[PDB]
């Protein structure tokens, strides 16, 4: 019941891979209208696993700062050849927000940038998790931006749920610079599961992203990073030049223990998100660069 | 064929057509422009600031020769893109147009392959992987998808560069973890592993999760969230074939590639005198109905 997307959408060229399967620029062919599709080789017996998933992103994502996804396809393929399938959503112009500070001079964004986009991240997060999911997966090329300076999550966690052979797509690891303490087994921590508080410690990660251009531990080996965060205190910034209201909302989103890490709510009541009085200019600041780079 | 410089492609190799994807970036069929000769080309975006990493990657290559059951790595090359734009690495490949080893235990009823089969299969990669180690290289990611079919029923290991890792190491590919399920151990940092070694053995512990994986259609833990299994390899003892139908050999073969400590792990020429491995009677019987069943799946 899921169909070929022949002339319903098509694709433009590839905007970003990793992971598995890449990410391309969409189109809508009845409208013209753009958006972003993921194309990924699964097999027939995953089909209803992605209608469950599929169904979860849409009833999810009708929020401002979530991509909001429009639906699922397959591309039948010939014999012996996998099937892909094709995740469409909502087509962020102007990349993750890992892109913006890469393309930045000094490989840092501005204060009142990173509480903008931070706020605009937890916003998104609250959203979710008042519907009682978690994100799970949570880091700079899973937050974008909009033409219009706007911010959106993308690929919060759907599945695994049904009891099955996990599908190639979603047997890969990924990074591990963004995960929280907890949610990394070890002895003492055996079972090892997300906690709506697990999205807020990679809030704080990605925040030290835009001000330093990469994660804490950015120059040790991934597997090596994966032993590391759950032995490590929580990361700091590096310079001193920072706001004493930005270091503490870094202490604030990185609280080790996720016991008395605080709550999403809590955290868009800190003063570093709270009050922000540039807001209007830091927007068209960001508007601005944003067409720069594109040029 | 040059393995040691770092040329544009342009007039030297072309990309013809996509061939599949790969880990991570995609795979096409290209040709030699001069040969004609067909060959797969793994594409990957890279960073200008990248490719200084990629020259020192090229001075650590090992040397080694041709060898039947290696799909021959052809070399690397970098496709300038406009300044500003992310140039292509491109790394070139012996072309082999059968399929894996994963596709074909897929395709069959109950995935499943017979037991000459596997130990035929099996042989072929610890040959490849015989070559590889003697000339001081690990493979390190040995599994079912990486051990491709020629249409003359030919096993062969792909060789995208294993002695540089480079289809795992440029345009943030390095900050990944891939799938751990054919991991050994050693190779998974835990309380009791702070360092993650890779060693010439974690090859033959990942010849053993392929064999369970010719034989069940899937590697053990499969059915957990890759973190779960992640954390499971190094606590499990070894893991074993679910059903019993299979002969002892077949068993003390997995038990002999599955020792959790890498150390007193066999090495690959131990391995290759193993009964399993050194005793196939239907051997030329089984490398036919190997030729014929790949045929057949062309029609
Ligand atoms: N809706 C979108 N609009 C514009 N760009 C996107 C969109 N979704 C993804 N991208 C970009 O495409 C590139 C590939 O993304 P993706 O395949 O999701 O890998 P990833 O985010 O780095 N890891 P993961 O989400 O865990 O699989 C990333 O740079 C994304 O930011
Ligand atoms: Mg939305
Ligand atoms: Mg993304
Ligand atoms: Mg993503």
């Amino acid at each position: 019941s899921l169909r070929d997307p022949a002339g319903i959408f098509e694709l433009v060229e590839v905007v970003g891979n990793g992971t598995y399967g890449q990410v391309y620029k969409g189109r809508h062919v009845k409208t013209g209208q753009l958006a972003a599709i993921k194309v990924m080789d699964v097999t027939e017996d995953e089909e209803e696993e992605i209608k469950l998933e599929i169904n979860m992103l849409k009833k999810y994502s009708h929020h401002r700062n979530i991509a909001t996804y429009y639906g699922a396809f397959i591309k039948k393929s010939p014999p012996g050849h996998d099937d892909q399938l094709w995740l469409v959503m909502e087509f962020c112009g102007a990349g993750s927000i890992t892109d913006l500070v890469k393309n930045t001079k000094g490989n840092t964004l501005k204060e009142d940038w990173i509480a903008y986009i931070s706020r605009e991240i937890l916003r998104g997060l609250a959203h979710l998790h008042i519907h009682h999911v978690i994100h799970r997966d949570i880091k700079g090329q899973n937050v974008l931006l909009t033409e219009n300076a706007e911010v959106k999550l993308v690929d919060f966690g759907v599945s695994a749920q049904l009891d099955r052979t996990v599908g190639r797509r979603n047997t890969f690891i990924g990074t591990p610079y963004w995960m929280a303490p907890e949610v990394i087994a070890c002895d003492e921590n055996p079972d090892a599961t997300y906690d709506y508080r697990s999205d807020l410690w990679s809030c704080g990660i990605t925040a030290i992203e835009m001000a330093e251009g990469a994660p804490p531990l950015c120059d040790m080996h991934p597997m090596r990073a994966l032993f590391l965060i759950p032995r490590n205190p929580p990361p700091r910034l590096k310079s001193k030049k920072w706001s004493k209201k930005f270091f503490s909302f870094i202490e604030g989103c990185l609280v080790k223990n996720y016991m008395q890490r605080p709550s999403t709510e809590q955290l868009l009541k800190h003063p570093f998100i709270r009050d922000q009085p540039n807001e209007r200019q830091v927007r068209i600041q960001l508007k601005d660069h944003i067409d720069r780079t594109r040029k």
